[PDB]
């Protein structure tokens, strides 16, 4: 079985990408040149040699998210930011194309509906070879004052990622709030916040085909998973595992044992995609274990489950949920 | 057995009337209509069909026992309306408590809005705790209804209201009320992610240097906290701060309002066992039975019941803990000689 990480950032950048990005803020408060060598760098002394010393095979590498932030920023500012984070992501490919596979950020701003959003997908998954994208529910950074997933606003949109069969990352950015510290709060809240979403409409019978990963093992929706499903007979709804659990997936980037074998528990195997985040939230050893919190791949390791079980976690579902992906592998004879 | 989380839900129907005449007042620029009288009766008939019934049945001793907490709607409208509906949902707790003072102890919802600085939260805090003998308050970290718009609970802005908790002794229960962002749902996702903001900001700040012997319930087992210990451990490096045990956990406790096993399984691996405080939220956020066990999600004595435990372990959980986190319960509790 191969090892796919499903929740990757290119986060160890070359100087000149966050320079230019604060001078574009600059020129609106009012591109560089980098090398093959340069990124070949960046990804060697990291994501390539942690890939390596922990068993992984590929990581599904996107745009470090916190520096997204939508909120800068309208559409004049959105667009070539997102444009340029993601042709950074699909030059590593280029670079490393048996190690990493493309999602895209979407170029959105707080005031923009997201037909620029349905460009980027088609340049990225169409053009570059991208595989799935992330998906910003709040790009106001930090009040979520955008309109639920169940809004038709948004659905001019699932109708591309149908089109073109592409998953999405449920993905906040950096919080321009006080109040909400980003990868503390806002990820973990936004992550909550935009199952129960779901669990309120019933989006996947208008788009039953629509799939969504909700990261850091769905926020604290497994912890409450009790209260989730006596939500749903509170509001009158269908079932979790009709209404939502075709549909909605969750990665495995909860950092220490106890969590990961909650994971496991309530919720079922088909749902539960490997992923780490490595490099990023997190990147100090647990005093607790002497091995990296976000080593994840050790906390799937010390479960109790059937080779199928670890099959699907690691590949599998991974290879469901990501379309296009699977069929790469099986050109490549995988 | 002491049930730290608990509101007056299922009211007499005369108070929920006068509500929606005072919003209605207050939006047409018209004096507020008269408080309508509520026999002792009933109230004693919500109680007993309902929190009474269920503690028996349960074999809790008592609760601690606060307005409806989604009625709270500190978001609607000002200070003129705040007042008000805070001193009349106050004064119907602390009749539930003179009726049934064996049973239910009572803490208070704040007259928070989202224009007021906390003078009035302050006096009421006073009122309740000083001349009706509440032991408790819960705080709400977001008046403003939805969107997080509030200072962290480090700022200064809470300073004054903090140090009268100090002076009283008494511990507040962070709790936001209803929303009005159609994006989030109040008891599945703002109250939620509620938890886990309040959580993160005390980690990322260090108000329990300033205020030793302050002390915080963060309620629903604490959000999302105790699923991702890890990853605020982790946190708490990443940010150069001090441990989560010396820094946070000897001010913050959690509630065991956890609607499952595999969950209040995890609260007691991962968290100490002195900062677990069984609470249940009955007749609350979730009233349904669990078709998976066949008992109701919120009988939490159940799951704690099912805690390979020792006897010691057990007692704080049910008894031990509140009593220290809110002293004068413990007070009362001693002079009845129990
Ligand atoms: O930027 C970081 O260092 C952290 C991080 O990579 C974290 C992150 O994306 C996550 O927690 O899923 C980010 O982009 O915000
Ligand atoms: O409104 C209700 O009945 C739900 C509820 O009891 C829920 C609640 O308080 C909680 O889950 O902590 C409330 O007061 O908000
Ligand atoms: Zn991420
Ligand atoms: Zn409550």
């Amino acid at each position: 079985m191969m090892i796919i990480d499903c929740h990757g950032h290119y986060t160890v950048l070359p100087k000149a990408h966050d320079e230019w990005r604060e001078q574009q803020k600059a020129a609106f408060k009012a591109y560089p040149e980098i090398s093959d060598d340069e990124i070949r760098e960046t990804i060697e002394a990291n994501q390539l040699r942690l890939i390596k010393e922990r068993g992984a095979d590929m990581t599904i590498f996107s745009p470090r998210a916190s520096a997204m932030a939508p909120h800068v920023g309208d559409q004049s500012v959105a667009v070539p930011w997102a444009q340029a984070c993601n042709n950074l992501i699909a030059r590593v490919v280029d670079l490393f194309p048996e190690t990493f596979a493309g999602v895209c950020m979407l170029p959105q701003s707080p005031e923009a509906d997201m037909t620029s959003s349905i460009a980027e997908l088609e340049r990225c998954v169409n053009e570059l070879g991208f595989i799935g994208c992330n998906l910003n529910p709040d790009p106001g950074g930090g009040h979520f004052k955008h309109p639920p997933l169940t809004d038709r606003f948004w659905y001019p949109f699932y109708e591309k990622m149908v089109e073109l069969d592409v998953p999405a990352m449920i993905h906040v950015s950096g919080s321009c709030n006080p109040a909400m510290h980003a990868t503390g709060a806002y990820y973990l809240a936004a992550d909550t916040i935009a199952f129960m979403q779901l669990l309120q409409g019933n989006l996947f019978a208008d788009f039953p085909t629509l799939r969504f990963i909700i990261p850091h093992g769905g926020g604290a929706v497994p912890y409450h998973w009790g209260r989730f499903r006596g939500l749903a007979d509170m509001l009158k709804q269908p079932s979790l595992d009709t209404l939502l659990m075709n549909n909605v997936f969750f990665d495995t980037c909860v950092y220490h044992q106890p969590g990961i074998n909650l994971l496991a528990d309530v919720i079922d195997n088909k749902n539960i995609l490997f992923g780490s985040e490595m490099v990023g939230a997190v990147r100090g050893i647990d005093p607790t274990t002497g091995h990296y919190f976000d080593d994840t791949k050790r906390y799937i390791d010390a479960l109790d489950i059937s080779d199928q079980e670890r099959h699907a976690i690691f590949e599998g579902n991974t290879r469901r949920v990501f379309p296009r992906l699977d069929a790469k592998l099986k050109a490549r004879g995988l």
